[PDB]
């Protein structure tokens, strides 16, 4: 921003709209630097809306008022002139919204808004060319609209306007010349424009000016994908030069605006040359310069015709033709010729200097050979010594900037260094040093292109440098330095080379030892003004990499270096506590910043300049002045050096730190001194943590007793803090708590993780540690002791085996560690008096829960890696035992309050009692012989406790351990197996059941006695028990038992629910007693399952999740259709599938798992397949050699009876057509069995089918009626593609031949049936029989007959013409190719929720192979088990056979 910024804007934001134009007038042209328009958003936004205010009184459709006060349109003119006036020296305009006002101005009345508005326009898309982004700005408007301007203006040119339009498709005139009425006389405003370019005809070379200004406007946006010819630089440019030659100004504006976007598109540059004359000494833009340079031209189109020079000296050719010309030449002789040209010329002359100078190398060394420097050095000594005792003129200063620019990127391009031979034979060293005896009067860009011209002239040559120096330049410099700086950021950013160039000379840098020139240059940090300048540029880079240059190449001046420079921090940290809190963020942040690549780098005497022991000193005083945030850079770079600072040294840093810490600790207690020690122990914890690799010495000094005897003081005023609430909240307290034992623990860590660590004394310091922990526990106040028991729990953390090898869960050394401080007493002592408050209910039941969870995981963590535990081992169980004897009393004291938080604890428990049996490290005769031991008699009561804690719970929280291992051991007792059924758990029961086999000994001697409750049990979990127990027992006596599934005889039914869970349960039951009554003689009879299946489709609506319904109910259909036979032959292909594979398959496992389905469907048929076509299975025992469907027993006639069923019901009738879908693609070879009368049905089929029309999509449909067509069409082209049936496809195809014709919607459908008939080809031979059968028939006739008889008059007629394009076209396609290619063709040549699951279920639902159906249903059965004994007893079985 600034002074003159916000006063605009605020003046142009309040003055009222009548005294806006007023002040607005006052501001005749910018006079100041190049801002951005995101300070003017308020004063954008106030002009815009005004604008539509105004525009819309007019109308913007008619402008009916043609006669308009004078107020408004003075207001709007100045408006506009004035925000182009301001926006062609801003930034960011790419934000400008207010573009969309603009275009009715255009076709306004009064043209002045025209002319203003229009030259907002050429400025804002002026920019196109090298922005690129203003055309999301511009795109408000279409860049078509304004087309009807290409016309010339002349005297009353065309009283006959044609206008072009629709529908008619005629071209006549409409009356202009009436003019009765101002209402009537892109169409009603082009009529609008017609009227503006007939009738008003006095006002005719200001509408010709409109003309010329929107044409130019149209360039602008786009300047069309160019219709780019010879022809089009042929006519355009040299038209648009003469036009710019020949004519008045304001047009020419235009022209010459255009002319630049056409330029600098960059196109056509060869012709644009050629037409340009631009090679040629008095080329045409020289002939506009010779007549600007003769006569005066407006400010405004000056200024746009110097832009477009500037744009022209910014390209290649170009450049190199106007050089060609002699415009180096021009200018000089311009500049030499007449003294009392404007400076504002000459200021143009050298900005089109500034980039014809450097766009390319010939036109500089033609201006070196031509004398030029010193031409440019008698200007500048004339306009200085002019400038000397008179006012401050704007024009003046601002063409000494324009020199000292020159001169500057003259002198810094590598390849202009041309100009170095004639610096010292001309007057530079006089005019440079009368700029700096004067530059207190001077702009600051004078001083600085001073400088880096001086500075780089100097770094040209050290042989003319005494010539500088002993000609009083340097006494100048100082002279001018001594007084107060300038405040300008390029200044102080050059002063540092000049400082080196200077210092290229050894007595300049005794020199400015003697005179100390650095103290300024030091001090340039600390000042609050030039702080902000500080912020935006990256000067304290610049400084540290100047300083680190200096020391490195001259470290004779090193010393007094370091000894100003630590007073500068020195100096800069005095001032830190009574100052704005920010000031001192940033001021650190930049000082730091620059330190940072200042001192501590790898170059030679860097090291003279970083002491570690003052800078210490001064970090320390920062850090425990200041609050830092994390995430600042500052923070980092703090970091970074204090880290590379310790890693140089810990010793000194870590003893300093602790004398420091001691010291400021023995003064009074202070929130501040609070807030110090919190960060001190923040920073001690973070550099603990970074470090990687420790030495021995770090080590030993943390456990030597000053260190600890710290950390002890460090506790105690720790407990000091705990005393009062008021000074340190209990939030407070425990944060500082927990910060100290986080130090405490990060300590302990990096101790032990340390190589080979002492452990005597690290067992030192730990006793040390917890000694101090227990005795502040005895204090009565323990709402603190949450974090000091996780604290002991994290004790135990610390010391635990590394576990490096996978599967290994014991300790190493830890376990002596442990035993070794007598914790199991101070276990019982917490139990006991833990309990003995229990009887005090004091504490909350949640808050005992929590305790006692706490207490089990110490104990258990604390004893899980305890080595032979509860192992019957003779010489070790001497302590152990009594650990042992510890645990059951603990627990027998703790029966009753196991909460949630505690039962994976106590899982914990009962893994570690039996770790090794359930590891199978046993031999299953070592535990076969380990019964009668203590600790076995020990684990087994302590396992019946479990059990009777365990079963006092709600099946909810039950839920979470129903699948574990321990059961599979606890339920294998009978005493327990009993115990547990009674308690009707029964998930356990199945889960462990598959996990064991003597619970299914115990289990086929319970079944029998269940075998009479079923009936109407409405229970999930017994009913699924029954069927798995059924389902084990049968393929267990299968296995060479047989005589079990003898004896069990008898008979359930069942009633009707309507809760889910029963009918699946009830379905599961059906699934396994027809599998087992099908295979094996069972003597238990069940009724005739239909009516459970009708039951399953009247319900399946309501229900949720219907996918378990709908797949059980197709498996088990299909079960009831399908035999043994087709099972077996099933099986067959599902191995044959593998076996066509070839693969290694080395081991019995993975080939068993990847085909679980084929050996649980019927083990008979694998075994069997297995003994005669064996697989290449390695078997163990190296390798082996290796190596139209008809089926019987099905039921027909209940296909037949289903069919007829004629639901009413929508998902059940769609859930029963899928059936069939998926049957008959199965089972083709039941279709040729039914009554050939039947076929009377396919017309519900045909008709439920073609009522919706998947193409043509009506509204307000339901996505239930999309599924019921689209599956309806798809069983009887699935009928058509998978069978072999001629007779029923020749009536089906009869009948819908005569349905055809009978409506457009069914010609349409009926079409698409028969396309997607042969789109998909089922397989070859059919296919032709296929074509025989409908080439037969002549389809083609009576199809093409209601092809043209529907043809009516109608809008969707040509859409229903397209649809039916591809049909016939597809058939004709098809039928004239004969059979042979025919198949080788193609062509083309929360209700919510509920409503949206569903839709998706429905989604899901789909045809699938009977493979993956087998793998889906069963596993159900196999519940998704990966290893049970049965894959074992089968691997067994297939070896031994």
């Amino acid at each position: 921003p600034g002074k003159q910024i916000s006063n605009t804007i605020k003046q142009l934001s309040n003055l009222p709209e009548e005294e806006l134009p007023t002040y607005l007038n006052n501001i005749y042209e910018w006079r100041c630097a190049k801002t951005d328009l995101l300070y003017w958003v308020d004063v954008l936004d106030r002009f815009d809306e005004i604008l539509k205010a105004v525009v819309t009184e007019y109308g913007l459709g008619q402008f009916q008022n043609k006669p308009m006060k004078e107020s408004d349109k003075e207001m709007v003119y100045a408006i506009l002139k004035f925000q182009k006036l301001l926006v062609e020296n801003s930034s960011n305009k790419s934000m400008f919204s207010s573009f969309d006002v603009v275009e009715p101005f255009i076709y306004s009345f009064e043209l002045d808004l025209a002319i203003e508005a229009l030259y907002l326009v050429s400025f804002f898309a002026s920019k196109i060319h090298i922005q690129r982004s203003i055309k999301t700005s511009m795109a408000l408007m279409k860049m078509e609209t304004l087309k009807t301007l290409i016309e010339r203006v002349k005297e009353k040119p065309q009283s006959m306007y044609t206008y072009y339009d629709e529908t008619t498709n005629n071209c006549k005139r409409v009356s202009i010349k009436k003019a009765v009425k101002k209402g009537i006389y892109q169409e009603i405003r082009r009529f609008i424009h017609a009227i503006r370019l007939h009738e008003m005809a006095e006002q005719h070379e200001k509408l010709k000016i409109i003309r010329m200004l929107a044409f130019s406007a149209l360039v602008y946006y786009n300047y069309t994908d160019l219709p780019i010819d010879s022809e089009f630089i042929s006519r355009d440019l040299p038209e648009t030069l003469a036009i710019i030659n020949t004519e008045s100004y304001q047009m020419r504006e235009a022209a010459v605006t255009m002319i630049d976007a056409i330029f600098r598109m960059r196109i056509r540059h060869s012709a644009v040359i050629a037409a340009m004359n631009a090679q040629s000494h008095e080329g045409m833009i020289m002939n506009l310069l010779k007549k600007v340079v003769n006569e005066d031209v407006p400010e405004h189109f000056a200024i746009v015709f110097f832009n477009f020079l500037s744009s022209c000296f910014a390209s290649g050719p170009c450049v190199s033709a106007l050089f060609s010309a002699g415009i180096v030449q021009y200018v000089c002789n311009t500049l030499r010729d007449q003294p009392d040209i404007s400076y504002r010329k000459r200021m143009r002359l050298v900005m089109g200097a500034n980039t014809f100078l450097f766009t390319l190398p010939a036109p500089f060394t033609w201006f070196i050979s031509e004398n030029g420097i010193r031409i440019l050095s008698k200007e500048l000594l004339l306009a200085v010594d002019v400038a000397l005792g008179n006012i401050k003129d704007h024009d003046l200063l601002m063409y000494i900037n324009s020199i000292m620019k020159i001169i500057s990127q003259l002198f810094k391009n590598a390849g202009t260094a041309e100009a170095m031979r004639g610096f010292l034979e001309g007057e530079f060293p006089r005019a440079i040093s009368l700029i700096l005896f004067h530059s207190e009067e001077f702009t600051p860009s004078i001083l600085a292109y001073l400088f880096s011209a001086v500075g780089d002239y100097i770094h040209n040559e050290p042989s003319n440098l005494p010539f500088i120096i002993e000609a009083g330049i340097f006494d100048g410099f100082v002279m001018c330095m001594k007084k107060e700086l300038p405040e300008s950021p390029d200044f102080l950013l050059e002063l540092p080379n000049l400082i080196e160039a200077f210092f290229l000379n050894s007595e300049l840098i005794k020199k400015i030892d003697e005179e100390n020139i650095l103290d300024r240059i030091f001090e340039s940090f600390e000042i609050v003004n030039l702080s902000n300048i500080i912020l935006m540029y990256d000067i304290g880079r610049a400084y540290g990499i100047f300083l680190e240059n200096l020391v490195r190449h001259y470290p004779i001046i090193s010393l007094t270096v370091k000894e100003k420079i630590y007073n500068t921090m020195k100096n800069l940290e005095s001032m830190i506590p009574n100052t704005d809190p920010e000031l001192m963020r940033l001021l650190l942040g930049n000082l730091f910043r620059m330190m940072h690549r200042a001192v501590y780098r790898k170059t030679t005497n860097n090291q003279l300049i970083t002491d570690k022991g003052l800078l210490n000193n001064r970090i320390i005083s920062m850090l425990m002045l200041i609050e830092i945030p994390t995430e600042t850079e500052l923070y980092t770079d703090v970091m970074n050096i204090l880290m590379e600072v310790f890693d140089e040294d810990q010793t000194y840093v870590i003893s300093y730190i602790a004398k420091v810490i001691d010291r400021v600790m023995k003064n009074k207690v202070t929130l501040e001194n609070i807030e110090k020690i919190k960060r001190i122990l923040l920073i001690v914890n973070y550099l603990i943590f970074k470090n990687e690799e420790t030495c021995e010495e770090f080590i030993k000094h943390c456990t030597s007793k000053g260190f600890l005897q710290i950390v002890k003081r460090i506790s105690q005023y720790f407990d000091n803090l705990k005393k009062d609430t008021a000074l340190v909240s209990v939030a407070k307290n425990e944060s500082l708590t927990n910060l100290y034992y986080s130090f405490t623990m990060g300590i302990l860590k990096t101790v032990y993780r340390y190589s080979k660590t002492n452990a005597k004394e690290y067992l030192k310091i730990f006793g040390l540690l917890v000694e101090d922990l227990l005795s502040k526990t005895e204090q009565i106040d323990h709402l603190y002791y949450t974090q000091r028991m996780h604290g002991l729990k994290n004790y135990i953390m610390v010391d635990k085996s590394p576990q490096q090898y996978p599967q290994k869960n014991e300790f190493v050394v830890t376990q002596e560690y442990l035993m070794g401080i007598n914790l199991s007493e101070t276990l019982m002592e917490h139990a006991k008096n833990s309990v003995s408050m229990l009887k005090d209910e004091k504490i909350t039941m949640d808050a005992h829960k929590k305790v006692v969870s706490s207490i089990l995981e110490v104990l258990s963590i604390y004893v899980r890696g305890i080595k032979n535990l509860f192992v019957p081992v003779k010489e070790p169980k001497k302590k152990v035992c009594e650990i042992e004897e510890h645990v059951l009393i603990i627990v027998e004291l703790l029966m009753d309050y196991i909460d949630k938080s505690s039962i994976e604890h106590l899982l914990n428990i009962v893994k570690t009692a039996f770790f090794v049996t359930l590891r199978k490290q046993i031999t299953k005769e070592m535990d076969r012989e380990n019964e009668g031991s203590a600790e076995y008699k020990r684990r087994n009561i302590l396992g019946s406790f479990f059990i009777s804690v365990f079963l006092n719970l709600p099946k909810e929280e039950t839920e979470a351990v129903l699948k574990s291992d321990i059961f599979t051991i606890l339920v294998k007792n009978k005493k327990t197996f009993k115990q547990v059924y009674n308690k009707n758990c029964f998930g356990l029961l199945q889960y462990a059941a598959i996990k064991e086999s003597r619970v299914f000994s115990h289990l086929v001697s319970f079944i029998p006695k269940m075998t009479k409750q079923v009936g109407a049990s409405t229970d999930p979990a017994f009913l699924k028990l029954y069927a798995v127990g059924l389902v084990f027992v049968a393929m267990r006596d299968t296995l060479k038992k047989t005589t079990v599934l003898s004896r069990f005889i008898g008979n359930i039914v069942f009633a009707e629910s309507t809760c889910p869970a029963v009918v699946e349960a009830q379905g599961i039951v059906i699934l396994a007693i027809v599998k087992l009554k099908i295979e094996y003689n069972l003597a238990i009879t069940i009724e005739d399952p239909i009516i459970h299946l009708n039951r399953i489709y009247a319900i399946v609506e309501t229900a949720e999740q219907k996918e378990g319904l709908v797949i059980l109910a197709n498996l088990l259909i299909r079960r009831v259709i399908e035999s043994k036979e087709a099972a077996k032959e099933a099986v067959d292909t599902i191995i044959k599938n593998k076996h066509l594979g070839k693969s290694r398959m080395y081991t019995v496992h993975t080939v068993c798992s990847n085909l679980r389905n084929a050996l649980f469907y019927s083990i008979s048929s694998f075994l069997e397949y297995l003994s005669s076509n064996f697989e290449c299975i390695s078997a163990g025992w190296e390798e082996i050699r290796h190596k139209i469907k008809i089926y019987s027993g099905l039921n027909a006639e209940l296909f037949r009876t289903l069919f007829v069923h004629r639901a009413t019901g929508k998902m059940e009738q769609i859930v029963r057509i899928h059936s069939l879908c998926l049957l008959v693609v199965s089972f083709p070879q039941l279709i040729s069995t039914l009554v050939p009368e039947d076929y009377s049905f396919f017309m519900y089929f045909l008709e439920n089918h073609a009522a919706y029309s998947k193409s043509l999509k009506p509204s307000a449909f339901q996505q239930e009626d999309k599924t019921l067509a689209y599956w309806s069409g798809h069983f009887i082209m699935l009928i058509f593609n998978h069978t072999t049936y001629v007779e029923v496809k020749k009536y089906i195809l009869e009948k819908v031949l005569e349905l055809l014709p009978t409506s457009i919607n069914a010609t349409v459908i009926f079409s698409e049936l028969i396309q997607e008939i042969l789109t998909m080809r089922f397989s070859k031979n059919t296919f032709d029989e296929n074509t025989a059968l409908v080439k037969e028939m002549n389809c083609l006739e009576v199809m093409i007959r209601s092809t043209m008889q529907i043809d009516n008059r109608r809008k969707d007629y040509g859409s229903i013409m397209e649809i039916l394009t591809k049909p016939m076209e597809y058939i004709t396609r098809i039928l004239a190719v004969d059979e042979k290619e025919a198949f080788y063709e193609e062509v083309t040549q929360q209700s919510s929720s509920e409503q949206s699951e569903k839709n998706e279920f429905l989604k899901s639902l789909c045809i699938l192979p009977i493979s993956k159906l087998i793998g889906k249903e069963m596993e159900i059965f196999n519940a998704d088990e990966r290893m049970p004994f049965v894959q074992k007893i089968l691997e067994g079985s297939i070896i031994s056979n």
